[PDB]
């Protein structure tokens, strides 16, 4: 009723299985059940399925009670009934499209739908196509796990899909996922259509050339209102990427070695002092169809980007004569003109839907340039002092922020220096003076407006 | 019906008031309305309240203009109806008690009650005892706003608190505190009473001479599955303080000028990644009556501390003979015997009350040693190696964390350096060798057990 | 009534004879009665039978009284009316299959069925099929008795057979079968289909050249939690042969001139404390469809085996290429594809439904390695003392036992020296060093695991 | 419901403690639970109860799961709620009573009554006054445990007892004792009051200078038809005592360092192969009121005794001028006058209720000679042949039994050589030759009756 032993790592209904155990606690939907899976034979620890595991449908922990003594994961293996080769092994709702950079809820290890307080610990979601599907499932906790080898949907998708394919906005919140390795999954981990209030902290998002179709550590899409705090994100096309998602809170992250660092969308989305560095371009923004949408960058370490890192799973950069640096706008992505990768496993988008970024303020059927067109500051030596000049609105706040290099070449954002706040007059002129905190090669400013959209970054203003 | 300005800044009801537009807005609870309050006459700004305003009940937002134009706030103030001087200004729930460290929901500037999706902006919160009071109250955002000179419960206070003194899990969640600077309140925010998964993040909390009762920047007091992140705390008893909230998640905080860093109880708090520097002690782990409780230490750089800031308003460390350092177990608090300090405004706490924490193994009557006693583990130079012991249960997972000062004399964490796994044998024993990343002066190891619960530094071990 | 006197060896039904005893006992199935045969004239006696005995169906002891005073038997046979030649004699259950390694209950000399607490003493139960068939029967005695000639299904056969071949676990129960000589029985006694908690103890099981078919002195076929204790096994092709029967405890018996001299399967069998010496094979241990089968071994001496004994009539070595020694796995038998020998009178086994067993860990359609693949120790000399190395699962412990020979170059065990109790750390690895008890030749050790496996001898170590 | 997980070794009602688990267990009679108690804190571990458990009352497995990792036991340990000094420890039935030689069943620390099928794996029953109690309880098992301090009725005691005092016969019966260590028990195990067709085996049964009232090993009172085989029993008062239990069969166990081996009455009871040496008097045979009880040896290895080892708690031998040997009839016990020791904690026997051994063969209100005063037969050298003489009654079988020791001076029978048969003439006289097996010292006999009653053994004869 309540604790289940699972003492066998054969597949089947019969007492001592995964399985068995999972049928058990579904019985009993109102007990809070513990599945504890022991370690059986030797050393790697793996329970090879052979058909899809039951749904969770009960508040039950999983635990793989080997990483309490040694620190090893108990395997979950989808590798004996999820045949195929990368991410021709998992077909998507449409059964023509395969991988995971298209509409997919196909195949996963676990299944967390209508129900809530469900723990994960200790295990390793192995070669399923998704690991871990969390939909309309809340107060979820999954730490201290591994998530390997998922070449579908995501190695863990919370979605709040309604079954129809809309989003809700109550039901798959306030989930944890801590403490993981996220390891050559497609998409590292999935927060979209509605799922909102969600902790995403300190895991480790990793891709590898084993990886089939290296796209997003983390992909935001239409997921709102979630915190993603102090993770690492390597060698993807984009450490993370937002798809019109919104109010999102992204920060003291690491992203290193992608094609892009955020690849970024979405009224609201803040990125707070995350470490950008590593990646052809650091952070993107592109353009997208809601032109109020403001994308904030606040004391982000953004630097050594421009690195030669193309990598094009549906994100990333690989436009050959692409503006490169600390944060660029208009970069596109796979609803872009212009855009070169994949846009998908057995996809093809119709040209006339490829979505064009306004090059003059009147232009029709474009999306407007993101951040509403805002301006990098001007930056001039003056007496010692450094001079501020920002273009902007009339009458309006704005907060500069200055940015060191230690580097007197480098144009980018090494180390923060402090901020300073301006006011606009009529022609939406603001002039400044600063004295830098310390004594420094180069510097750079931004700016962000009164509804949070910030600038790219400045010339650089080289010292002596 | 749906916008409303404020051009005048008296406290009447007439048309164009703040209390008008809250009363208009409060008569059309299902519709979303806008409050846009004006600049009017020259700076500073104030609305100087006569009596309190009435209680928030729509779904509004209240924005002070002019931060848009010029990045000033623009003042709610209760100083005329809220007379006193210091902390006797703001009576408790018990009207013999007074001030921040009692129970009190007295004398608010804005009751967000029963309602949810408030917007504050713009605005300072200026002295009230409680600024904000945010009670079975859920989805609501305060950014770029002051919060001052509040010397009761607290600047903001999020309480789940059913009006009997209960808590509550599913009322007081989802906020969202933003961008504020909090100056001179007694508590500076207040997670409490089952109040859960809200955001804080990218807040000031500063003390300074002028606050009567300078107690804890944010006190969490049976608050829950929080997210606490990138604020910077100054000059309180305590940056931080939890009493017996579960759960939270506070991470790449920088605690500095404080008595103590973090004053923590309370199972399954994880500190991660904070920077905790200057104070007397870094991080307190007091004794509790929960003997289960797990409280997590990770990454945290913590270093030059043993600062003489005896400072000891609910909390802080005042005894003269007491241990210091960067992690330190046992350190008492209001309800400890041995304490030192103010236990709050007009209250006597009865010596039969006062807990104290177990010395002595068959001890009765007292608190076992927090995090379930574990031990620091061992250092010694090995062969031009690092050897580091481990002693604690049998056959268990254990984090070894290890850190460096560049000062061959700190014994605290300055730099982190990275981390190993390791397993205990038989009689609870485990050893690691680990050659530093870097040539360093000093170096100091804890560890983490499978439960969660950190130890203190090790000695030092100086490299020469 | 109570006391029958038969003074009369003809078999018929008048007043005297033993028939008119039983018939005299059996319409009084409440009263406790005994018969008691006299000696009439010479030896040798017998009561020659012309037709089967009536069954046995009230509680009667049956005691042939010369035994009291010359310890000859009484002998009662049935050479008369079961003609044919050896086991041919017999026909099976089937009709077309006979002897006495088939599914059998024909031409017994006395049935104990649907009948308890009867005491057979002094008689010599001659040339029938089965000598006493004790079938749904309990708290019997059979004590100072010849049991000869037999060669049906077994000189004693208990079985719990329902009547449609069904075991039973509460029905053929609590029996003690002590100080018989069993000779030249096909079988010697069976404990089958579901017979429990029965003692065998201090028989002679022995066969001669007379004997048809020479099989098994013991088989336990489906028979569980009987005591095996005290007995002697001589030259036939298993001394005891366990078929999937459970947790029978087999101590202390002398096992010689057998092809095998324990022929075992079945979960929780224990072998304790037997000599075993003399036969092609000491102790053999088969595959079986129940791969969580532990068969244990403790303190046995098994030596002097590897004899060029190949008989096999439903069990026995006669491979000419098999692994020969003390303990060895997966040694085939009637089920088991590769197996040599008679598979009983009559029967064909199909090719298809031959049992393999697995030689690689993946292999798919055979038995695992039984007790579940356990690996022998590795002895090493090291100085002077001995050095046991154990190759298991991790964090177990296993009970390594030493046996001595002083033979140098025999490799079996000789003489029980002592055992030790080891835990495997992470990787499965435990070494122990041991010094030997007396100054001897050649020492071997194996190990049990802690769910009753026990392994094969390791290779012999010669102190030099 | 099934499966209990013991994660706390403190003693209360509440989730996690072994009382706890009893009690969920007791509420699914119904279901088989396994109850597993994990190891907590370290070595060593012990559960110290403050309170009697539960009785048992659901067919449970109570594992104590370190065994099957280090074979280290978890201890249920009764010290804190059983005060007291040694048996005063310990009250009986009769509260001026006190101890293990007195009717009681009070203060066990595992009760399993009117219950079956119960396991115990693991543990160390601790410091209780009975062990585990068991009391109209069937088919459980016992092993792989400890079994420590236990000063009153027993460490473990298997009882037939109704509730009056009166004897049962089919509901203590068929229970298993395995390789559990017996130490430091008064009576190490019982087998009482109608207890049947149990198998103890391969136990080891020893006192130290610890144990209050080293009394009986095995004390067999009123139990009948169980099996005692493959144990050792050192250091008691009597290795194994049998007070008027019939038809046991008592084989291959080892009696070293008692003052007596086996200390016997009752009808049928069998010692077989028994190795009995080191002892005061090897195996005594004690006069009883049943005048037709036969008590049988047989190939017992009976040596090196005569050791002034006087320890008589309710058996043994003190008697100064007593005769010492292999084999002793008439040898006085608690019953008996002339007896030396205690007669049990706080009990007066009354000199009119002490029974006399008749002194003459129609001595009045006295027990006759054991086993019928059956005579040992007479050796006499006869041409390098042996000349056996039998003096019996007429026309009977005697089995005589011979036995060699290497020391030539020895009068006991430390190898044996083989047996034969013989029948007397009228006169009650029978002879026969007998060469030895091989070439030898000295040479007893002794012989058995029809009936089972075997006599003491010869004078020796030196072979020269
Ligand atoms: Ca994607
Ligand atoms: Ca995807
Ligand atoms: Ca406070
Ligand atoms: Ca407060
Ligand atoms: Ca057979
Ligand atoms: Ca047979
Ligand atoms: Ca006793
Ligand atoms: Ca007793």
């Amino acid at each position: 009723a309540q604790t289940y032993v699972v003492d066998r790592y054969q597949d089947d209904s019969n007492k001592g299985s995964l399985r068995w155990a999972i049928e058990q606690a579904n019985a009993n939907p109102g007990e809070a059940s513990d599945i504890l899976i022991q370690a059986v034979g030797k050393a790697p620890y793996a329970i090879k399925l052979n058909s899809a595991l039951p749904e969770i449908k009960a508040p039950v922990k999983i635990i793989g009670t080997q990483w309490d003594k040694t620190g090893e994961y108990i395997a979950i293996d989808g590798s004996n009934y999820i045949k195929g080769e990368g991410a021709k092994a998992c077909p998507g709702a449409n059964p023509e499209q395969y991988g995971t950079n298209v509409r997919t809820m196909t195949l996963p290890g676990l299944v967390l739908r209508d129900v809530n307080n469900v723990t994960l610990k200790g295990l390793d979601i192995h070669r399923f196509c998704i690991g871990v599907l969390i939909n309309r499932s809340s107060n979820n906790l999954i730490q201290h796990n591994r998530i390997s080898n998922n070449y579908g949907g995501a190695g863990v998708m919370l979605t709040g899909d309604d079954g129809q394919g809309n989003p809700t906005a109550t039901t798959t919140n306030n989930n944890k996922v801590l403490d993981n390795i996220f390891q050559d999954n497609g998409d590292g981990l999935e927060l979209t259509r509605g799922a909102a209030f969600n902790l995403i902290a300190n895991n480790h998002f990793v891709s590898t050339k084993a990886n089939p179709e290296p796209s997003q550590g983390i992909e935001i899409l239409w997921g709102n209102d979630n915190a993603v705090v102090g993770n690492k994100f390597e060698n993807y096309s984009d450490g993370l990427q937002i798809n019109w998602g919104k109010r999102n809170y992204i920060a003291y992250n690491e992203m290193t070695n992608n094609s892009i660092g955020f690849n970024m969308t979405g009224d609201g989305n803040i990125l707070d002092s995350n470490k950008v560095h590593g990646n052809r371009i650091g952070v993107a923004i592109r353009s997208e169809k809601d032109a109020n949408a403001k994308i904030t960058l606040t004391k982000n370490l953004i630097w050594d980007n421009g690195k030669d890192i193309k990598r094009c799973e549906a994100g990333g950069s690989c436009v050959p004569d692409q503006r490169l640096g600390a944060i660029v706008f208009a970069v596109p992505a796979l609803e872009h003109a212009g855009f070169v990768g994949s846009r998908g496993g057995g996809v093809i988008v119709d040209p006339s839907k490829q979505q064009k970024t306004c090059t003059q303020p009147n232009e029709q059927g474009c999306n407007a340039q993101p951040n509403q067109g805002i301006k990098a500051p001007k930056l001039t030596a003056n007496k010692g002092l450094v001079a501020v000049e920002v273009n902007g609105l009339p009458n309006q706040r704005y907060q500069v922020e200055f940015f060191s290099n230690q580097n007197a070449a480098s144009k980018e954002a090494e180390q923060y220096l402090g901020a300073i706040t301006v006011a606009t007059d009529a022609q939406g002129i603001a002039k400044a003076n600063w004295k830098p905190s310390v004594k420094v090669a180069s510097i750079t400013a931004n700016i962000t407006d009164r509804f949070g959209a910030t600038s790219e970054l400045s010339s650089a203003l080289q010292t002596k």
